[PDB]
């Protein structure tokens, strides 16, 4: 069932690609009549050790989930071994929220974004269970199956909490999505439930902006620190500015109790920020409300 050659996978098309890997549309087709199933195949380009150890740990991750608003898993092929592995995971033609919201914004009310912010909740809350911090929850990294279910994607940064820590501190990072960062992941590499729900806030914003580029959290953010850059990094500028209490804007159409919800979500106090069981009440009740 989880058993996957590589005679069988059939090449279709690119989906995506990172700076170490990429993902392909490929057919697993072992009858060889292009009657087989269509999946999504994650591959490493430049596989050292550390990428390596960092791909079995994801796919231990998605080996692990079974929820309704996360992608599914399918299996793994082993044919090539350990050093050329390649993930399996269901193909979804819908693509990314990021990409559907832009494409469908005109049939998509806030009724429907509060529909999909509320099944992000139910997927954070299902991976806080198993203790895992997702660390690049953005709208890039949701994707669509139909116009009424979205799923959590991208596990590829997923890492599991210590037994008796609330936190996870990342060793090494690599370039990092700085605009989707808590403040604490950005100056201590520091990941928790927490940084996750901060990041939550930023998906949120995303939603309500509706993916007009001049709106996006990079943009907004390059524009809020300013020309006079010389002498100090982006992340430099960014840390700074979130630490002076500096926030992405209202976008404007956006209810206020849903900006309320972002504000909260971006406290400087790890502490301070809500759980995704409330932010899935207060979601839920904001919808029930607008209807
Ligand atoms: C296997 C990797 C993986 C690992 C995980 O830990 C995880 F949680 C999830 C996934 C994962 C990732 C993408 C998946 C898609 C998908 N479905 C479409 C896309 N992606 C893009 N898309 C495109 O049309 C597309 C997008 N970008 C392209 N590029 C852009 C950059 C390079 C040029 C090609 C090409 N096609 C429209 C449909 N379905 N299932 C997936 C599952």
């Amino acid at each position: 069932p989880t058993q996957f050659e590589e005679r069988h996978l059939k090449f279709l098309q690119q989906l995506g690609k990172g700076n170490f890997g990429s993902v392909e549309m490929c057919r697993y087709d072992p009858l060889q009549d292009n009657t087989g199933e269509v999946v999504a195949v994650k591959k490493l380009q430049h596989s050292t050790e550390e990428h390596l150890r960092d791909f079995e740990r994801e796919i231990e991750i998605l080996k692990s989930l079974q929820h309704d608003n996360i992608v599914k898993y399918k299996g793994v092929c082993y044919s090539a071994g350990r050093r050329n592995l390649k993930l399996i995971m269901e193909y979804l033609p819908y693509g990314s929220l990021r990409d559907y919201l832009q494409k469908h914004k005109e049939r998509i009310d806030h009724i429907k974004l509060l529909q999909y912010t509320s099944q992000i909740c139910k997927g954070m809350e299902y991976l806080g269970t198993k203790r895992y911090i997702h660390r690049d929850l953005a709208t890039r990294n949701i994707l669509v199956e139909n116009e009424n279910r979205v799923k959590i994607g991208d596990f590829g940064l997923t890492k599991v909490l210590p037994q008796d820590k609330e936190y996870y501190k990342v060793k090494e990072p690599g370039e990092s999505p700085i605009f989707w960062y808590a403040p604490e992941s950005l100056t201590e590499s520091k990941f928790s439930v927490a940084s996750d729900v901060w990041s939550f806030g930023v998906v949120l914003y995303e939603l309500f902006t509706y993916i007009e580029k001049s709106k996006s959290p990079p943009a907004e953010f390059m524009r809020m620190i300013g020309n006079d850059k010389q002498g100090q990094s982006i992340v430099t500028h960014l840390i700074e500015l979130l630490k002076n209490n500096g926030r992405l804007p209202r976008p404007d159409g956006c209810p206020d109790e849903i900006y309320m919800i972002m504000t909260e979500c971006w406290n400087n106090n790890v502490n301070q920020r809500p759980s995704f069981r409330d932010l899935a009440l207060r979601v839920d009740q904001i919808r029930d409300n607008m209807a």
